């Protein structure tokens, strides 16, 4: 259960460039259906235009995941489309974003315990296009389990996990009405932050919040979060003592003063130690059948013939959950950490993740190199080599 926010009340009177990966869900085999993914990350502002292209032409039915953001405030989103790869068809992803002067086109290259309850809140103004878009997204660990999205005629909280369907109507009604009240606070804060930052009246701006708690197996609060950002930059945050505020900016000092006088840190500490812990306990219980499950990576090495007497070995980890993983290459028992190439871990689109790490090695020396895969789901680390 998310907190009821208090207005920031800053008083009366920033671009990040997207990173893009294009890759298939399953290893491509010509003639057999697959999914092509376009994973776009690390961008701010959240407005973005993603097209997928086949032989230079816009692909019609392209699915878009809901947009999320990470702890560094940057947004991410997965686009995908059904496709059957052929030997000669070219695919690409084209991304248009205010950080870039021209659209970016990225071509598909066949060589491709404690628990936490956190709410990720986004409010984005859209002047001349409608009311601000407001979203509340709840996660137990990294599992999204509830979502409120204002961009609907009769918006309301919806379960994003089957185990939340147990909750009765009184729960959904309470959460929905609280979200609609929260939406109003952020609408007002968006208006007043314009003046506090001496900004023009016609641009889109964003408020982001991370709010929640991390709780140990003994049921004691390990960490509480109440962090705000404006236009992708830190604004104010509750300190680990749950008593004082860090204001990252001159504008936020006005909020800090008001919240001190109003005792907002004590209201937060009570929510965190009370409602937040109790809700997490409740959600962990109903989600017990699925929330603790892990999927171990399946790994294999591919071989790619490079210029002259060098080859690339690529160590793949597929189908794993959660996303945290480590891949290393070894020669003679030493880790080649500085000569590897890696990709950022990326969703397959079915709930599991992919990653690979490659090293360039002398032709004929491939058997001297070992890839190592470290994941919490494995009994012990995987060790593998290239096999013709």
């Amino acid at each position: 259960s998310i907190i009821n926010f208090e207005k920031l009340g800053c008083g009366a009177s920033i671009q990040k460039t997207p990173q893009i990966q294009v890759y298939s869900r399953h290893p491509p085999e010509n003639g057999k259906p697959n999914i092509l993914n376009c994973y776009v990350t690390q961008f701010h502002p959240p407005h973005i235009e993603i097209q997928m292209l086949k032989n230079g032409k816009k692909i019609p039915k392209v699915e878009m995941s809901d947009m999320s953001f990470s702890k560094d405030w940057s947004f991410y989103i997965l686009a995908h489309t059904e496709f059957t790869p052929t030997e000669t068809d070219t695919y690409a992803c084209r991304v248009k974003h205010a950080s870039m002067a021209e659209p970016k086109t990225v071509y598909w290259d066949r060589d491709m315990g404690p628990h936490s309850l956190r709410y990720f809140v986004t409010a984005v103004s859209r002047p001349g296009l409608g009311e601000p878009r407001y979203m509340e997204v709840g996660y137990v660990d990294d599992t999204e389990f509830v979502r409120f999205d204002s961009d609907a005629e009769n918006p309301r909280y919806e379960p994003r996990a089957r185990w939340m369907e147990q909750e009765g109507p009184e729960y959904w009604e309470r959460e929905t009405q609280k979200a609609k009240g929260n939406e109003q606070s952020f609408r007002v804060d968006l208006r007043t932050l314009l003046g506090c930052y001496n900004q023009s009246k016609g641009g889109s701006h964003t408020i982001q919040v991370i709010s929640g708690c991390e709780v140990g197996s003994d049921g004691r609060l390990l960490r509480g979060y109440q962090q705000y950002a404006y236009d992708g930059c830190d604004y104010i945050a509750l300190n680990e003592d749950l008593k004082t505020w860090t204001a990252a900016d001159m504008a936020a000092l006005i909020t800090k003063h008001k919240w001190e006088q109003a005792g907002e840190a004590e209201r937060l500490r009570a929510y965190l130690e009370g409602t937040c812990v109790e809700a997490l306990r409740r959600y962990l219980k109903n989600g017990n059948a699925t929330l603790l499950r892990t999927d171990s990576p399946k790994a294999h090495v591919t071989h790619h013939s490079r210029p002259e007497d060098k080859v690339t070995l690529r160590c793949w980890a597929l189908g794993f959950y959660p996303a945290d993983i480590t891949l290393t290459w070894q020669l003679n028992g030493e880790e080649l950490i500085q000569d590897m190439e890696l990709v950022e871990t990326r969703p397959a689109g079915d709930g599991t993740f992919q990653k690979w790490a490659s090293v360039v090695v002398p032709l004929g020396k491939e058997q001297y190199y070992t890839c190592h895969v470290y994941h919490q789901g494995l009994p012990e680390p995987l060790t593998l080599r290239w096999e013709p």
